[PDB]
C-alpha cells in the first residue's frame, strides 16, 4: 500500500524526484531532469490512490511537471502514470507522455512516450 | 491560458472537467467520468506551461486524477498530457495513461492508453 | 474483415493506406504519408485477428511501415494498433508508435505516440 | 546498423521471439508469450529500416502478432515499435500497444501499452 513514497528518488537517467505524499492522496515536490531542455528544479503536483487494495499490489499514482521555471521554459509538460511498490527495494515503475506545444500542423508529432523506473538509490 | 483554461469542459465520452488555472502554472479542479469504476467527483491537480509562445502554438499542460473519493476506490490513476488551443472554439487535445495497481506478475497489463478531446462550455 | 478490410483507406492527415487482407490473417500493402520525412509509397505488412467474435465487436489488427524506400530513408518505423469496425461507414481506429533510431543517450526521446482514424473509400 | 537481428530473443517476461530479417527490410518469425491469453506459437510479420544511419544509432523496426492460432483466439493484436542495438550485448528495446476487439461502448479501454526489452540470453 501507500507509505514510503515520500523521499528522494532517482531514475535510470539520473533525474531526481523529491516528493511528499499527503495522507489524503496528494503528491507535491520538485523534479530535476538529467536530460532535455531543462535545468535546475521544477514544481510537480500529483495524486496517488491513499487506500490501495489490501493481494500485495502496487499503489497507483501520477504527477505532472510543466517545464517552465525561472531559468527555462521548454513549452512542454510531462505526466508520469505508474505504481509504487515498497519493501526492501522500493520502486516506482512509470510510463510518461511528454507533450510540447505545437502549431496544428505539427500536432501529430507533439507527444513522446517513454518509461522510467525510480529507486531511492 | 489561465483565464482561457479556467472553466467547465466536457469530452467525447460525456465526462466533466471543472478547472481553475493559477498564475503560478497550477491547475486544480474536479473530474467526473462518464465511464469506468467511478462515481461522483474526484480531485485533480496539474500544471500548465503559464507563458506559452505567440504564436498560434498550443499551451502544454497535464493533470492527474487518482480514482479514490468517499464513495469509491478503483486503485488506479489517470494522467492526461495535451495542449490547450483557445479561440472562439477552444479545445484541449490529450492522450492519457490509466494505471491500475497490480501484483508484479500482472504489471505488464496495468496501463491503458487513450486520447480525449475536451470542449469548453460557455461561460 | 478480409474483404471488409481490403481496400483504400485515408486518415485525417490525408495519408493513404492500400491493403489486402489474406485468409491466413495477413495484411500486406503500401502506405503514403501526407506528413513527415517521407515521400512516395512504403511497404506495409501486418496481421489481423481473421475470426473476430459476432457480435458488434471490432476486429483487432496492426501493421508496420519502416520509412525507407528508394527515394528516402528516415531511419524510423511506425506501428499502428487498432480495430476495424465495418458497416456502411467502416472505420479503422488506431493508436501508433513511431520510433526513430537514436544513440543510447537520446533513446529517452525516440518514440512518438498518436492516433489515426481511417475511412474506407468506395470501392 | 542492421545485422544480428535474426535469431531467438527472449524478453523480461520470458517470452520467445524467433525472427528472420530479410535483406530488403522484412521481418518474419514466430512469437510465444509467457503471459496472457496465449499458448504455443503465433505468426509475426514486421519491417526494419535495412539502411540505418552510419553516429552509432539503433536500427528502427516494428512487428505485429494477431493472437489467433489453432489453439486460441484472444481477439487482439500487439504491435512492438523499437530499435535494435547490436554489439557484445545486443538488445531490442521496444514499447508496445495491445488492442483487443471491443464494442464501441468499451472502446475507451481497448488498448494496453507497455515496454519489453529482448536479449538473446
Ligand atoms: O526537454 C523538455 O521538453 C523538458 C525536459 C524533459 C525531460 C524528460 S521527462 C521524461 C524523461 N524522464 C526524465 O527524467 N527526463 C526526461
Ligand atoms: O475505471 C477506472 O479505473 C476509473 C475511471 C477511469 C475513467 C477513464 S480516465 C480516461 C477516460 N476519460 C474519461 O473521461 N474517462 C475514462
Ligand atoms: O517522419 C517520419 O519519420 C516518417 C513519416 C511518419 C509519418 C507519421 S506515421 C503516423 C502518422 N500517421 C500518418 O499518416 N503520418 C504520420
Ligand atoms: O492476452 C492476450 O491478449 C494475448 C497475449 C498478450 C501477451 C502480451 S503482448 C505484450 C507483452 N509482451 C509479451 O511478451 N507478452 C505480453
Ligand atoms: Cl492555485
Ligand atoms: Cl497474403
Amino acid at each position: 500500500a501507500e507509505a514510503g513514497i515520500t523521499g528522494t528518488w532517482y531514475n535510470q537517467l539520473g533525474s531526481t524526484f523529491i516528493v511528499t505524499a499527503g495522507a489524503d492522496g496528494a503528491l507535491t515536490g520538485t523534479y530535476e531532469s538529467a536530460v532535455g531542455n531543462a535545468e535546475s528544479r521544477y514544481v510537480l503536483t500529483g495524486r496517488y490512490d491513499s487506500a490501495p487494495a489490501t493481494d500485495g499490489s502496487g499503489t497507483a499514482l501520477g504527477w505532472t511537471v510543466a517545464w517552465k521555471n525561472n531559468y527555462r521554459n521548454a513549452h512542454s509538460a510531462t505526466t508520469w502514470s505508474g505504481q509504487y511498490v515498497g519493501g526492501a527495494e522500493a520502486r516506482i515503475n512509470t510510463q510518461w507522455l511528454l507533450t510540447s506545444g505545437t502549431t496544428e500542423a505539427n500536432a501529430w508529432k507533439s507527444t513522446l512516450v517513454g518509461h522510467d523506473t525510480f529507486t531511492k538509490v
